[PDB]
């Protein structure tokens, strides 16, 4: 018997991953694909990974939904907003497994990373947990490098500051992002073509672009193309954006720590395409040799990688551009601070589409298979 | 009278910079300027601020070097390598203002960064001093903005994660990374016109001109347009970058400090033009109330300016955009972290061509002027 799993947001940008990725990983060999879409019910539904499968069905219809052993959403927090609440009031069985931050932090949820916490997940399916949401796109991918270090308990807290991509705000936010490069550029073209010109006067153009009416900035409301932006997501009280509040709670529940591990830092978005790197300050419970560090994350899981700290390597291997459109999660510059042995600096780089986004899903599909064979 | 200023490396991109400062604050109304050349000795020498100049000096001629009374160099480390030993030897009397790294970690030079250190410049002029060069401009622009925590003796230590314009590498540098823009943007300029394009082909696309052979990345070895560099300048053998090494060691000396303050991090490249960041966890020895630390950086210069920590006010007052070309040093994000009131964050922007450079430099010209 292969389980009915009902896709809704497939078509979008995580989505599209998300299916990219079961097609290479074969795993429609293994279930039974329906595909739901909110604006196009009765068309024709896609044939990814060569299963066909009836026309779309209806992402709000209830019913529908019920007939489905597993739900995997990429969606978005106002489908699960609206669909998750009446879905279970039903009764329905089945197992929900959502792209969306919504059901993140509801007790009945667990937050799915298994190169980190598949513990966490065997140990809350046995208890009858039904709801697996992927974490946050930056503490996924810090975790992803990084974790043992935690899983060892060896942080007594870490600050992060990041370097995010334009792929965290969204497809329309990445083509903004390079149409402001082509304006940037194709505008001081004339300049720039003459070897002769002043770099003081292109650099004065550039800046009157940034700063002008024609700069296309409507979805980033100021421009990212040859600037950063030292703000992500909504404002809380306490001073803190929310994307910086996820990272403590939502490491320490990845986890399943009591105990909480303080983490902190500014989130900064830059003009990347789809790949967040973190500069990270990690203070250790005691002097543990780099040697032992080293190996403790390139052991911790096969996607974690050491980048060895030389020029060469870090240029080359621990960039946007090493690591976009993979699963490799290189963590470089590992080096004792100056200010004390405890002291770790760490600099890592993955990819927000995947680890941040559609792979820790498509892994908890694959582990409920498993499961439930 | 008047002193007599030869200035070297003035066609340069620091050194334009420092010549158009210098017309804009009338700075050559007061002096007696002379223009030397490593490439051009004996053309026609220019006439910023209206002043002229006989024809261009050879700048590698001791002969010529010694009848200034000031020598202003933004030229570079080989020139000062080369010239200033040659110079000094023939008993030079005068003062030297350079932009290179060179001289500043011998003992007899100072580094100036005057809304800071300006009571070490004062005291190094009375002792004698007549050595004087800029700091890294990541040292001097985070100074500007938190420079008053050093002061006031309240930082145990910090870490500065940095986001650095390519105006730090070079003219060519900035060239390169606008015309980057223009090669990922040209060459996926079909797709992204037309509404139905997928997103991933968009995405596979700009991936593929990254790492083909067209990417123009003769300068950074690898791309910086839509990417980051996490090393900047030379291989240390801690693994420290020197560009990191240079934090601790230059924040020390430009303050004074006997007792160092341990700063380390991560100095990070990335595609901006001219304007440098700084993510900073500073770690104090008390806990400070954070309207204080406010009012300590407001009060360190009149350049330094306190963004209030919300989303409208950090997009528009703290980016780059904001702060390239001006002056201007706004902090920002000023908050304490989640592991203790002693721990503060910060985010901090400055135009590296201005205070990471020329300006330290002409204010000390005009110290100069003022102190004879
Ligand atoms: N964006 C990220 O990087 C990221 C990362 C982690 C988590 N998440 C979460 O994942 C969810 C979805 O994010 P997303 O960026 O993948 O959303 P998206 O691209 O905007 O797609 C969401 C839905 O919009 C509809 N849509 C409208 N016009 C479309 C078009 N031209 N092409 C494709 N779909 C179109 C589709 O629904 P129909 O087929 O039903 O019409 C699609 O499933 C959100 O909850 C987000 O918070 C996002
Ligand atoms: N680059 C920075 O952002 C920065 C920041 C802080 C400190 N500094 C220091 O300042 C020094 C020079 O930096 P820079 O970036 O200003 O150097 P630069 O643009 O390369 O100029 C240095 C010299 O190169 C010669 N030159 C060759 N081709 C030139 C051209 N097309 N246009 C103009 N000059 C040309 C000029 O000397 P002649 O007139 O004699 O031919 C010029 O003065 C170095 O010591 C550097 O470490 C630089």
């Amino acid at each position: 018997h292969h389980m009915k799993v009902g896709l809704v947001g497939w078509r979008g940008m995580v989505g599209s991953v998300l299916m990219q990725r079961m097609v290479e990983e074969n795993d429609f060999a293994h279930i039974e694909p329906f595909y739901f879409s909110t604006s196009n019910a009765g068309g024709e539904a896609p044939s990814f990974g060569g299963k066909t499968a009836p026309a779309l069905m209806e992402a709000t219809d209830i019913t529908s939904l019920k007939q489905m052993d597993v739900i995997i959403t990429c969606q978005g927090g106002d489908y699960t907003s609206e669909v998750f609440p009446k879905l279970k009031a039903t009764g329905w069985d089945g197992y929900w497994i959502d792209a969306a931050s919504t059901l993140r932090m509801t007790d009945d949820a667990i937050i799915v990373l298994d190169p980190v916490n598949l513990n966490v997940i065997k140990d809350g399916l046995a208890k009858g947990t039904k709801t697996f949401v992927g974490g946050n796109c930056t503490v996924s991918l810090m975790l992803m490098g990084v974790g043992a270090l935690f899983q060892n308990n060896l942080v007594e807290w870490m600050t992060a500051m990041t370097y995010q991509a334009a792929s965290g705000a969204g497809a329309q936010n990445m083509r903004e992002l390079l149409t402001g490069m082509g304006y940037l550029y194709n505008n001081t073209k004339t300049l720039l073509d003459d070897p002769k010109s002043a770099i003081l006067d292109i650099d004065r153009q550039v800046a009157e672009l940034q700063r002008g009416e024609g700069f296309p900035s409507a979805n980033f409301g100021v421009p990212l193309a040859g600037s950063l932006i030292p703000y992500i997501d909504k404002q809380l009280e306490s001073g803190q954006s929310k994307e910086e509040w996820k990272g403590q709670v939502e490491t320490n529940k990845i986890l399943g720590n009591s105990q909480i591990v303080p983490i902190d830092g500014h989130c900064v978005r830059i003009g990347a395409m789809r790949c967040h790197s973190q500069a990270l300050t990690i203070k250790l419970k005691k002097d543990v040799p780099l040697d032992e560090i080293e190996d403790m994350i390139r052991n911790s899981n096969q996607w974690a990688k050491v980048v060895p700290n030389t020029r060469e390597a870090s240029m080359t291997d621990l960039t946007p551009v090493a690591v976009t459109g993979t699963l490799t999660v290189p963590v470089g510059r590992l080096r004792k601070l100056n200010m004390g042995k405890e002291y770790l600096g760490a600099f890592t780089v993955g990819d927000q589409l995947l680890w941040g986004a559609a792979e820790p899903l498509r892994r908890m599909l694959r582990i409920l298979v498993e499961y439930k064979s």
